[PDB]
């Protein structure tokens, strides 16, 4: 692309070449020809006057596409499909008269879109499986590392770095399920005619309903779909595009949340994005990859409104106000998702943790959450609950004033150590303030989660 | 009071049953229910709770002093502790063990899940019922030809019932979505302030097994098959995305269906049980259902760590509104579907005006079959078509293409064929067989469990 | 009402009584009657058979509204306007025959919607002005107080607490200007008939176009509007609802940003929400609520965008139920947000020693160029000094991250005799006020030039809490 | 290359001029322009910058080595520093003073503002031309009666021109909104990395007036009347909301207009203009699809969808800036303007020679009018129509009944369609003179430019 024209940053800058190719005109028109080859093979099988020589010349010329010629013919014809029937028949002169036999434009246009959507999903699925797997390794590594919990982004009951990572993983697992469900349930349009009635194919087969049904089943199987619609207008219902982009929107919400947490952890200096390759010969580090993931994820959420609106105002058996919008949103949704998953994998590969910063923060906040434990110990040693409460309240106030009014380190535990009133529990104080004892069931939750929910989910993706 | 704003969703639009599901009575009775279950399970697991305490709670689930709870909430600045205190007031014997070990979201967030599920349960039979009425209609009208439209321009004929199947199929997809979401909803259970169950762990003196039993048992008592293992304070707000996304997609389906119905009313081919007001209302509400999807998308995207409370007010609005809106739509769509009136004579007249321009191909094939040239016959049709089209558009007159073809001696080999060549049923392709196969394979089996 | 049914929390928990009333049935049907009165007044002036007695009796019974009779008459008739014509005629027996004369439903329905939108904008405006004024006071108070700057939420060139407050204030001033513009530019529908062509009134005035135009002008002026549409279909263009809810959505975005910043400052213990009628751990719950509701305001913009987009011809009635929801909810949501944000703004809590400690931890890493320059001025080498400061800074950075320790960079500089030509200077070189650039002067000029002048019209309502 | 994806906005849809405004060439020449302006102002303010340094920069604003700059961005990990280095290579005399005292968003963010303003400037005349073509049409059809539609059911007659005025008025509102947003855009200027101008205050050795002078000077050289006083790192992202919200609302207007045209096309009352290849063709198709209208709807829909991107972005900016705005804005701001530009090009084409069939219009009026004239006559046919799809026979029944003898001779006059259109034709004329013409007058000199 020239620097003198706009180039989508989703092609040029962001997405992988594999996803870029799925949405390319090369892939599109090659798949159009592929569909025409399948149609010819099935029509031959069903008794139509098509030869093995005609089939073989189509098969040899699936990739040999004259784009200049197609574009020229599209000018005079003003019909993209017929422009390509012409260009295909030019390089396939024996087969020319039977290309597109009995079909309408959407046999190629709309089935190709479904193949594209399915192949795009099949590119995302393994990438999403891989990021989940890398985060699972991290979660298990850090399963028992105590970290300050945050509710309202204020100190709260301690969690572990790995348990927090499980919140992230779980949302991504829900995405993996949704994506796989939408992919697997996607139906083929098949051979349906202009308004879905198969009137053209019925006539071609001389009123033979069984042959129309069989043809529909054969192209569906050749394209590798399990199932075709029975009911369509001109195209697959545009409710499908809502299903697909809704699950991508939800994925975007998940990633926006995870990468927001990561950016906040980076401010706290508890976690940072992976160190990047050394240049031959820094204190401050910006979580730029997580920022980019948020930025893009937002756009994936935004896009959901396109297919919602499109579907809601489709009139009868189709209106073509779906077409320009789909050319933008379907491709953009997938290229944005791809980019996000490529970046998130890169974030996952060697996340940096600073346990001494984490520890320090716990030591600042934990004492204000440990006071019932200190009361219980005093009471167990023969002390008075009332007096211990009154005394803890006063020392706690003193420490809180050091922290806020003076900008000091929390000295509550040191106040308690120095006060002879707490003499009966001074020897227990390290044990009573052990952060691992305040993480509840965090580490066991990680283990049960990974074994019962995450590994089983990943198992079938081990091939790809 | 007419002196204050009153939700049009509550007063005007939605059913009393769905309004009740989102009422404070339902909410606070469910808080008490969850406190009962917690005590029952805690007793089984060895905690000092008596049968008398449990029976007292059980006799007072509905006995709620909303005035006291609202006054205590002003004092304590804490809705849950306000309801603990109020419940303890009418249950003095149980008062010390209500909420034992629990945190606020044990009642708040589990109650939301209960509500979401019961609201889906109310929608499910309504949607099946609509699909069923429309299916009866599609079957009745499976063979009735009607003009096809692409670009809202005359196209290959369909049937009234085949078109109806486009509508039915989107609604079947909605039905399956709502059911999946309903069945897959998991319980929060007992999870603590940050999801670690630390408060329960301490209540059980470090016994993990007891914590896991408690979680299993309250989940069972609430009638859920599964609880989360992993939470922060609350169930992941991704769940609310999943729920409102299926409602939004439902709204898109309804808007499309009710748009087609409004267009059919302009064409005088079909009417609702004279303006298509029910269909307009459906569209108007369906649009709001689509808009609402952005609320939970945004919310989940900016939850920090184990929860921020910027979810709360938003969810009070969007969750209830989405369900109350969806309910109204289904009640209205039910009324539309019970009384669709078709005017076959209007349909027939429109077909007779448009069909000739679409029959030019079959006229050419018949001339060929009695000897003629393809290219001669195309050019003869082209001139007569051009003339008929001028009469239609330039003169505002009825289409005379068939009369033109009869009056031209060239078409003598065909003249006696013309009535049959332009029989509308012969242009509907496989429409009626598609209806029957769709109803038997796809719709009936879906509906059978609901009947 | 009853706890046995849904009650919108916008009406029952969140919005002010005044905003709730603007969207009430009482207000709506009083305004219908008002519009009937004005119609009758203008109709008499242009010579229609309407007497002072008939007029005086409508004026007497503007508020005397029997809702039960209106509701039963609507159940019988299934037309809200005719039900209200009949109910108004019942208590105005002498005027009954002239009420609604020559008008169509939207004369009352749609003109009332405009009067509501305008009144609702008028309630928001002074609330937004008060928030701006409280925050201006804060920005002035805190103009010179250094604080750590944040880009990517990482340490950056110091700002001041007041300068950062001006980021918030500016966006709110842009919202105030938008709300006012929209309020001012709102046009009346006036008298337009069923399809915008004024046929009913043309015929009522026996073909006199001048009298139809005068009626339109006169009802418009009686309703307090400067200007009526020339062109309508049945109703005002629904593009208007986009204009109004877009400005509210943008206000939501500003508030969401501001309150997200406050939430982050509260985590950092630098700023907290005002003390309520001293606990160590405090949650920024008002700010969280403002974010929550601001989000809904943003969401709602998609309602009028979609509605306008699919209006067929001179009106389709698929706008009606949606507008009953989104127009009221957006204003009630905005009202709540403004009431809450004004509360947040009254007595914000700042912890300067927390702010100072954080600066002391981060500033040395940003001071290393000021130090190099002071070495270069006393003789030394830019490149020499750069390599020595890099090694010590790396050591200090490792104390911070690998050990969880306080930053010791200035201590390591103090203890290294290579820096002896600048040891006397270090206190001055590390003065935080010298790192805030022009923050304090920016505050002063902004408040003088851009904020105080916007507030000037609202001075008489400024002091309410 | 057809072997990767390419935005259909760049290749297929938008005009080359809008495409260029969002191009890398435009971007990076604008960086260099801003660096030149900076140097010129800094020279005036006394910094050691020579006329030769300035002239060397001025001679190389367009001489951009994209390949080298990309490679340098990879080495330095910094887009601005890559461009500083690459510009210093072609301007070795100036190399030492390029970007002097500035920070990254001096070029990045000011360039975005120049782009936004340029883009708006391209849209305005296009919209003005649409409005003018429709105003021509409205005027010529001001009196042509046509069936009014409420609920898309027969309602009080309007006129083809009056109906077109509904479309025009929405677009006039868009044109005023676009103009306001363009006029109100402020320059970021020189603000530093957190908005405090610290780097410039240091460059000028603590002289505040010099910093203020530099901000004023770069703002003036860039053609902006006003700079922000207050920024963080960048201009407030509220500005992006303001700009995309006006485009969204334009999208809504265009969707409604093009939905009406599609419905009229179904009714055969109005069609999209004959394409060049069809004009006078003896091969004119009977069935014409309103494809340009469909396209405009489809695109206008995306415009409306995009409004959620800047809403969300602004809402979650933390403090003096977070860089989660960057990728999103790269997408949405360019897409919104390419989509709008496409819509306006197409809509201008639609507006130039709309096809009207008065005899179709007339026949539909005769079907519905007898039912709307009963009031005037007092001074079954419905069941036939509904059950038989027959022609309306109400008038024919009336002339053949004894009872209506007093009225019979008026029945032609009483059914005159012109008498049912109310004030539609006068409304058109007052609207055009008072509200439309005055808005178009600034655009007189570019009215004649053709559809693309
Ligand atoms: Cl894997
Ligand atoms: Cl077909
Ligand atoms: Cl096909
Ligand atoms: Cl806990
Ligand atoms: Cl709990
Ligand atoms: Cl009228
Ligand atoms: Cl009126
Ligand atoms: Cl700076
Ligand atoms: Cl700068």
């Amino acid at each position: 692309g020239s620097p003198d024209s706009y180039r989508s940053p989703l092609a040029s800058r962001y997405a992988s070449p594999e996803m870029c190719f799925v949405f390319s005109d090369r892939y599109k028109f090659r798949t159009w020809r592929q569909l025409w080859l399948w149609l010819a093979e099935a029509e031959q099988t069903l008794g139509l006057p098509i030869t093995d020589e005609q089939i073989q010349e189509m098969k040899s010329n699936l990739e040999n596409i004259d784009f200049k010629m197609a574009a020229e013919e599209e000018k005079r014809l003003r019909h993209d499909v017929m422009a390509h029937v012409h260009t295909f028949g030019h390089c396939c002169p024996k087969a020319a008269g039977i290309i597109h036999l009995g079909a309408t434009s959407c046999y190629v246009g709309d089935n190709t879109d479904l193949i594209i959507l399915r192949n795009a999903l099949d590119l995302l699925l393994p990438k999403l499986a891989r990021v989940i797997s890398r985060l699972a390794d991290f979660a298990k590594e850090r399963a028992s590392l105590p970290t300050l919990g945050f509710t309202h982004f204020q100190p709260a009951q301690l969690t572990t770095v790995g348990k927090r990572c499980c919140l992230w993983i779980q949302d991504l697992c829900m995405d993996l399920q949704n994506l796989k469900r939408v992919r697997d349930d996607l139906r083929f349009r098949g051979v349906k005619g202009t308004t879905g009635t198969q009137a053209s194919f019925l006539q071609l087969f001389e009123g033979d309903d069984h042959k129309v049904e069989q043809l529909d089943k054969m192209v569906t199987e050749k394209a590798g779909f399990k199932r075709a619609f029975i009911i369509t207008g001109q195209t697959y219902t545009r409710k499908v595009d809502i299903e697909v982009l809704s699950v991508l929107a939800s994925l975007g919400a998940s990633v926006h949340k995870i990468c927001t947490d990561i950016r906040l952890l980076a401010n706290l200096k508890e976690m940072e994005e992976p160190f990047e390759k050394q240049q031959i010969g820094p204190y401050k580090r910006n979580p730029m990859r997580s920022e980019r993931c948020c930025s893009l994820a937002r756009h994936l959420m935004t896009l959901v409104m396109d297919p919602l609106q499109t579907a809601s105002v489709q009139w009868f058996e189709r209106t073509l106000d779906d077409s320009a919008n789909r050319r933008i949103c379907l491709a953009e949704a997938f290229l944005t998702a791809d980019t996000i998953l490529n970046t998130l994998q890169n974030i996952s590969e060697g996340l940096v943790v600073y346990p001494k910063v984490i520890e320090r923060r716990i030591r600042q906040e934990l004492p204000f959450m440990a006071t019932e434990n200190i009361i219980m110990a005093m009471v167990k040693a023969g002390g008075s609950r009332q007096d211990c409460h009154e005394k803890i309240r006063v020392l706690s106030q003193q420490a809180a004033s050091v922290v806020k009014q003076e900008g000091g380190d929390n000295d509550l535990i040191e106040r308690i150590q120095a006060d002879a009133y707490f003499s009966p529990i001074h020897s227990q104080l390290d044990h009573l303030l052990d952060p691992s004892s305040f993480t509840g069931r965090a580490s066991q939750q990680v283990q049960r989660f990974l074994e019962e929910e995450v590994y089983p989910l990943l198992k079938p993706y081990e091939s790809v």
